[PDB]
């Protein structure tokens, strides 16, 4: 049988929508500061951690490594659940933290 994505379940993760469809999710049902996270359609096996501005939406790349940590913004972490407990209290762009995931529908 056909094996899950290990995030599968997690309430940020998205395994099986398209990048515009995260665009809409985070338009309609998120708000400002609301992210989620899904697979890299470009470079597989990575992620990409979404995330809603005033202005537009940032795609933030999370690589894997092959002990199953974590690397993004130049820093390594033991779970994509970590990166967004980090980005809830400091800064991910400047005036802005992680607020609300936008949940699987």
């Amino acid at each position: 049988g056909r094996e899950e994505d290990p995030h599968e379940g997690k309430i940020w993760f998205h395994g099986k929508i398209s990048k515009q469809e995260a665009y809409n999710l985070l338009m309609t049902v998120g708000q400002v500061s609301s992210f989620l996270v899904r697979p890299s359609d470009n470079t597989p096996g990575d992620y990409s951690l979404y995330f809603r501005t005033n202005e537009n939406i940032q795609r933030f790349k999370i690589s894997p490594t092959p002990n199953n940590q974590f690397m993004m913004g130049g820093r390594y972490y033991n779970s994509i659940g970590d990166i967004i407990d980090h980005y809830r209290k400091e800064q991910i762009v400047e005036g802005y933290y992680l607020k609300e995931p936008v949940p699987m529908q």
